[PDB]
């Protein structure tokens, strides 16, 4: 039954798989990316006509009826996603005339204007100068004076974040003016009656910050500004010694594109590091088939490759496939051995994880780290030497990363500074990297194939932090991924392998859980709106990865051989693909819980055959 | 007569020219750079089997009878060049035994051994642990907190050596050793009866530094070196910050080397500076048509291109000759228009100045400014906007270059520090960059086109300076050229363009000079033993460049119509060869006066057509 579906999705991900022996799939976000490339080339005076096209064409296409843009498909119009968008497109050449600017334009007027857009919306905005720098909220340089163990230092923000606050830093010292052609000028941006809806900080913004805020703008006026010179210097070093391998910084769009403006604006546009960080960017540009161009936020090769695996071999691949073996080593010389800013807060731990992109050696997740080495723990390389070294190297490494809550980060260790959730700057996602409760299970869960099971105390903090973390209606929040779905599922599975009795109270009231959303076409589906609304927690289409991960939570639990369980199975069976691949015309991953979204290609392939491996595993 | 010379010689520069339109000979050296290299591949476990051979039979092949390898050809034998050359060849396979390794080895210890090599040489074998450290000049890190006026600050030191000592501080920081083969083990370097000639320092060595130096290696010993770990990054930083765009550092291969084996020791193999200063080596590396490699010390791009243009300029071709102009544009590419370790002493002053190879923004020097500059001044270019506007920019430069003396250095100003010229450490070439005769020269050479006379102040300040520096034989020194004839013809021929009376006595002084070292060949010759025996000053082998030098000093003298004069003429003349070339196994370049020789390939060719042009203007 279930079995000819399993052998159509192996033969497509190995069909997927790249010839290095690695599996890298696209990772959608949102227009945001390539409208703020656009004006990256702007400023950078390297624009490229063949490209705006290709730009253009992506642009009007992922605009609705409505002509709008929203963060996720079938999600509600994004105001600072169209007001950027709206920028690229006129400054391509599009006319405020065209219908298709017209719909958009008076959206953005009819919720306020630019004065309802983000600080980075307004900032990009302000770097081409529709917008003044005075009402920017001010990122001083000195802020790189902070030490260590002070309130609101550069290592107290997220790995993310981080990285952004000191390239700005620099260009917010400066705070340069790059003039658009009149052809360009976007001054309608403004005309509006409807009231400003202006955007407060995340965690809500104190009077003091507010204040502070006013006061560096107006020191930014003064004639002389002692030791800033040296405060920019520190930012500018700092990047110079973080700069990934690949060009970029951190991997991600942010910091890297504001860390090119920064070196512009210091006249270093023949230094190397200025060279090989925008040659870098092609690497993230992607040709779409019906002559569109988009640029990842960032890409998951790394994470592709270590789910590919697992789900694999969950389905039946020998554990010396001569084709997952590529991966195996391809793996190996993946894993970090230098320190990064996590050694900051661990200086006598030995280096071993891995990162989420090809070459990011200063910024390895706990997240890959699990997967990778526990996939690994899976596979029988010829080199029994380096994988059994690799594993125990990025083991350690992990058990060293569990913050003081028993529970895993991502980056960094105990960063759960609660001051820069108030600075008026930050306003959008997340700014710090406290712990999560999928990342936390995913760990275990790597632990759990080792044999570790409660015995151990590591183990057993974890599973507390879950307990407590645990919802009332027995599900389990989801930070890197849409949403309680993919939490409870992560968890319970974990929980399965750590040891734990799945015969628990507040195991079973998690089941019950999934049970109760398992939507009428058998299958399970989440929305992104469940994180603005919770009546959308576990409601939503249902989707080949949701679906997968609400039925792993079922099979761990035991109830594999449910009505429920099978009633899910059949979904996965029927609404597979000829070619058993899988279709998703929804996200399921998730970036910042409200603010930006993501969509892992993969995972509507990997995730629907390791479910399938599994439930062919109870029986 | 000479006309067909000159028509040979013409068509001859035109056809080295590359596409681009400039000029580009190789810069000749000694073996210490082929066998500096091999070790650092050695360093960075980079070695190829394949390139080894053609460094061997380069080794071999410049190896003399004796066994020797000289700075220069028809030199001395230099220890230090011969001990590298042997522990290069042991290591790439050849064995203690064969003829080549015996005469070599016996000479070795007819000197002392190695105890009787410069500092770099006992370094580099230190580094690959076959000298103890403990004997070994020591810099520390801590030298990057001495602040901008301060003694023996990295700002006193020539741009040249800066690098260096900034890339060691941190290699001899942590005193890293990489432990050779047994079969490349050289302890047959210290099996020696004869006693030690260890080489003190350039200006002397003072029992302050001899005993700071006990100090340090001291303190180099101790469990806690406080500070050190900012001290080490602070020399990070720095040249993070100054990597040339090609990859290297300063556009030399000595800090480019050290830098590289520096990032090693810090774990940044993988980090963008490293990979790119790494492939960028290639670029200085040259296939020998016998089969051999080497590596140039420094390329001259912009150097040879400036010289041509004036040589061919000066013979008769156009102003506006299409092939001049792809020179002229070329150029103006190259000029420099971001601050340099320069604005240091000069922050007011307005970057214009041109560099001595392709990509080296961050240390532009005053002779190539100069040449390219006065290159441009006798060019009609299709813009004459940037062509004029780039004049004036490189020329106020210069002037802002002007040191106290009235003299030009080279890369920094006032740059007449006499400290370093004691530390333990320096005891090769210089260390500082003062005020020379044929740097300045070149430069009133460069004023004098444009028409500014003796009239204009700092015209004056430099003449006065080139009577006070005359030697007693009316001779002019010669700095970055072999030698007196190199200097003088220099000089007379630029206060000649400056106005200056050529009936004066000083100048009449010094062309009899010039007619008193006429070889009987007609030509003239200068062996590089001049720098160390005063009785070779004008003495040696006639070369076509030399004896062109020593051509435009009577030519500018007035004595052009001579006896002496038409002679060299003839030398020239017949000299010549079938393709209208030149040869010239003798360098006539100098790094440093007897310590380091070059050979400027293109000298042979240019110069002697620049001699010849002039010399069909008095007719
Ligand atoms: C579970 C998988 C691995 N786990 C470890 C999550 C990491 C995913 C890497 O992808 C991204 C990470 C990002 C971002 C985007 C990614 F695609 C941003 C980000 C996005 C927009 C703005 Br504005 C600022 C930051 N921050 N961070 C950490
Ligand atoms: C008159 C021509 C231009 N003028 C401006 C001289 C510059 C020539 C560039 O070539 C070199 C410069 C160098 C060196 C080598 C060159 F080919 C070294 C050097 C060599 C060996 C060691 Br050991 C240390 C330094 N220092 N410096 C400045
Ligand atoms: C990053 C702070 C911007 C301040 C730059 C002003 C530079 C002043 O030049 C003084 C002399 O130092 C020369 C160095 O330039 C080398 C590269 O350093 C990068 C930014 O200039
Ligand atoms: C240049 C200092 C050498 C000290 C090396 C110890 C490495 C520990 O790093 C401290 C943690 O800071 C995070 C940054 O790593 C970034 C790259 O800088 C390169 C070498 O330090």
């Amino acid at each position: 039954a279930y079995a000819r579906t399993l052998d159509r999705a192996v033969e497509y991900l190995l069909s997927c798989q790249k010839d290095e022996g690695y599996w890298w799939g696209p990772l959608l976000s949102n227009v945001t990316m390539e409208a703020e490339y656009v004006l990256l080339c702007h400023i950078l005076d390297r624009v490229d006509r063949d490209r705006m096209e290709k730009i253009r064409r992506y642009l009007l296409h992922e605009q609705r009826e409505d002509g709008t843009w929203a963060l996720y498909p079938g999600g509600p119009p994004d105001l600072d996603t169209t007001i950027e968008a709206y920028v690229a497109l006129k400054y391509i050449g599009m006319s405020r005339d065209e219908e298709p600017m017209q719909k958009a334009l008076r959206f953005i007027q009819s919720q306020g204007g630019i004065e309802s857009s983000r600080v980075f919306t307004r900032m990009w905005l302000a770097l081409v100068g529709e917008y003044p720098w005075e009402k920017v909220p001010m990122v001083p340089p000195e802020i790189m004076f902070l030490g260590k163990r002070m309130p609101l230092n550069i290592y107290e923000f997220g790995s993310w974040a981080r990285a952004t606050v000191v390239a700005l830093s620099i260009v917010m010292s400066r705070q340069p003016v790059f003039p658009l052609p009149e052809r360009a000028r976007v001054p309608e941006l403004y005309e509006t009656d409807v009231p400003p809806r202006r955007r407060g900080a995340k965690g809500g913004g104190g009077w003091i910050f507010d204040a502070l805020d006013r006061a560096l703008h107006g020191y930014q006026k003064l004639s002389v500004h002692p030791f800033r010179r040296a405060a920019e210097i520190r930012a500018l070093d700092w990047l110079l010694e973080r700069q990934a391998g690949d060009g970029s910084w951190g991997g991600i769009q942010p910091p890297w594109f504001y860390a090119l403006i920064a070196l512009k604006i210091l006249d270093m546009t023949q230094h190397p590091a200025f060279i090989k960080g925008w040659e870098g960017l092609e690497l993230y540009g992607v040709e779409l088939d019906y002559g569109g161009w988009m640029f990842q936020a960032s890409i998951s090769p790394v994470w592709d490759t270590g789910l590919a695996v697992l789900a694999l071999r969950a389905a039946g691949l020998p554990a010396d496939h001569d084709r997952l073996v590529k991966a195996g080593e391809w793996l190996l010389d993946r894993q970090i051995t230098v320190p990064g800013d996590w050694a900051v807060k661990r200086p006598n731990l030995k280096p071993g994880g891995f990162a989420f992109q090809f070459d990011n050696v200063y910024y390895p997740d706990v997240d890959d780290t699990a997967v990778v080495v526990w996939a690994l723990n899976t596979l029988r390389l010829p080199d029994e030497r380096r994988r059994r070294d690799a594993m125990t190297k990025g083991f350690r490494w992990i058990v060293g990363m569990q913050s003081s809550n028993g529970g895993w980060g991502a980056y960094d260790v105990d960063n759960t500074s609660d001051l820069p959730n108030h600075i008026p700057f930050c306003d959008f996602g997340e700014v710090t990297d406290p712990p999560s409760e999928d990342v936390t299970a995913h760990v275990l869960e790597c632990f759990g194939s080792f044999g570790y099971d409660d015995a151990w105390k590591v183990i057993r903090r974890a599973v507390e932090y879950l307990k407590r973390e645990q919802k009332p209606d027995g599900s389990w929040f989801g930070r890197w991924g849409v949403n309680y779905l993919y939490g409870t599922g992560a968890v319970v599975s974990a929980l399965k392998a750590v040891g734990i009795d799945t015969r628990e109270p507040y195991i079973q009231k998690a089941l019950d859980w999934v049970e109760q959303h398992q939507n009428p076409d058998g299958g399970w589906g989440e929305d992104c709106r469940s994180y603005e609304d919770p009546a959308y927690a576990g409601k939503g289409a249902s989707t080949p990865s949701q679906t997968a991960w609400a039925l792993m939570a079922l099979i761990a639990g035991g109830r594999a051989e449910s009505e429920a369980a099978r009633r899910g199975v059949q979904y996965l069976v029927e609404t597979q693909r000829p070619d058993g691949g899988w279709d998703e015309p929804y996200y399921t991953g998730t970036g910042f819980p409200g603010d930006f979204y993501l969509g892992y290609t993969m995972y509507r392939h990997v995730f629907p055959t390791l479910a399938l491996g599994r439930y062919k595993q109870a029986i």
